[PDB]
């Protein structure tokens, strides 16, 4: 069996549907050619997309071709709405999470969905998380930060702890990338800022001592192999050993906390995957493709399948780990 | 023989010396206890430092203890002065580069120095680079960016090309880190922003096509193992294969340009070093410690010496590569 736990969808939202929330910032889908289409914002074009992003039937055909039995899918991060007024964002989140379940309803045995939450208000976010999971979502996908609040911020740690106590799994996705006016060309935000964003989120939890407070029951996974986290961990441990301000809130070597989280396998390179599995363990890396975006893996699972990891490790990564992490059969 | 090509010094600058340039932004050294001291700016304390940073005699004692035969050293990046008026910055650069040669004069067989340049004015920077090297410097150390100008910017590429045509080697050091108002605690700028800064500098050259224009004669090295560059290269190659805007200026797979630059070995982890050498080749990684700072390597060369790389590879990394790169015996 083969599970892909990192992929995205975008629902068939009309311009008028979106305008009832926000004419300028609520995204919607314009479908033409329906082979091609575009995530729209207001009247401006936001991003060109193709049919698998919005069409569960077409998607199942590609999944069959790729040999993917079960795909876990979740919002495109442009849908997050973290800057909106909280109550409007919560209404948006519930509408998007209902759309997701409608997408999955096409074939709920093979399409699983994770939900978004109005993270700018802890109470509303906790309530939508429980509501979405009760309605059929297998967990939540959040952005890695909320403006200048990183995951060490008590509000975000409290959302994680809520999910832990309710056995709700979390996928953390980089979004709203740092960088200012730099990285204008060649998709540098996706190549530089995204992996740094995810590393920052992981280190924000470790170095703030959040894992000393969050129950071990938390199931939390970081996208894109955890960014650069695994490769730069030796530098973190060395800093921790030599500067008291790095130890202030983190009572043991930072690298020891890798038993508290998961990463997907999307590192697009054999040696990077081997290092990732070295650092994280064969039990904490899960096949994820970033389907259907261009910077995802074209042959889903190809990197893991063609690796020199043992047959046992390949089975956990392509199926066993996500089956346990998301409660899939 | 053993060469450490990444280390820093700070000269015995008095408050009045610095005030003749800028009472508020020119750094200086306050030496007390002389065991301890502090890089000062204006009347405010900037960073606590210890004696090896400013004392060549004391430094030689530690080098003897560590088994370091030759150390290459260069400005502490707070000395760069890239925001200053250009002519004042050029006068500062020449004074700092003279101090560096005075530091090295204590034992020029075992202490080599690289120079700083007033990078905010290409003509003055090119002139100081040639002048410093003529006076005895073995190359130049620059910051990785100049404000919102990264290394793809024609002015910085032109400085690199000048050095290439004059056989002047370059060390590129992360500095003035991205991140805005985030990363306030646990030295996250050094752990997250610095490796991303260096990755951004390397990718700025590759993805802009600068290596198609800069002569192959350029000898250029990136600090801290090149940041996260080597681990995230598979993600870059995949993006390049699937988005035309990533290929616009870079006519072949980005990973093929690793034969155009060097990195130091300071990745503080055995598996990271093995991956680094895999990506870069045993001929393009050089032992560097970041001495004498806390986030440097305590036992200089310990990671390389205790590795499972071949005896031949260990010899290139700890001695042969830098001997050739800097023209040392
Ligand atoms: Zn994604
Ligand atoms: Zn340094």
């Amino acid at each position: 069996p083969r599970i892909d736990m990192h992929s995205h969808f975008f629902p068939r939202i009309s311009e008028q549907e979106a305008a009832k929330f926000d004419a300028n910032h609520a995204p919607w889908l314009q479908v033409s050619a329906g082979d091609t289409g575009s995530i729209m914002m207001g009247k401006n074009n936001f991003r060109p997309v193709y049919q698998a992003l919005w069409d569960p039937a077409f998607r199942i055909e590609e999944m069959d071709a790729q040999g993917v039995d079960v795909q876990v899918t979740c919002a495109t991060p442009v849908m997050f709405g973290y800057t909106w007024e909280a109550n409007k964002a919560a209404q948006w989140a519930e509408r998007m999470n209902d759309f997701a379940l409608e997408f999955a309803a096409h074939n709920p045995q093979r399409i699983k969905v994770l939900a978004q939450v109005p993270l700018q208000d802890l109470d509303l976010a906790c309530k939508e998380a429980s509501r979405a999971v009760a309605a059929g979502h297998l967990g939540i996908q959040i952005g890695n930060h909320l403006g200048d609040k990183d995951l060490d911020d008590a509000t975000l740690e409290a959302f994680l702890t809520h999910c832990a106590n309710e056995d709700i799994p979390i996928l953390v996705h980089p979004w709203d990338m740092m960088g200012g006016q730099r990285m204008k060309k060649w998709m540098l935000p996706a190549l530089v800022a995204m992996p740094a964003e995810t590393q920052l989120a992981i280190l924000s939890l470790i170095l703030s001592g959040a894992f000393e407070r969050i129950p071990k029951s938390l199931k939390i996974c970081f996208g894109h192999g955890g960014g650069s986290f695994a490769f730069l961990l030796g530098r973190v441990d060395n800093a921790w050993r030599h500067r008291d301000i790095v130890r202030e809130d983190c009572p043991r070597p930072p690298s020891e906390y890798v038993d508290r989280f998961f990463v997907d396998s999307a590192v697009f390179n054999p040696g990077a995957l081997e290092l990732l599995v070295s650092v994280m363990g064969e039990d904490r890396v899960m096949l994820g493709s970033d389907y259907p975006f261009p910077l995802g893996e074209q042959k889903i699972g190809g990197l893991v399948l063609s690796s020199n990891l043992g047959e046992s490790a390949k089975d956990k990564i392509i199926s066993g780990n996500a089956s346990k992490f998301f409660n899939i059969n």
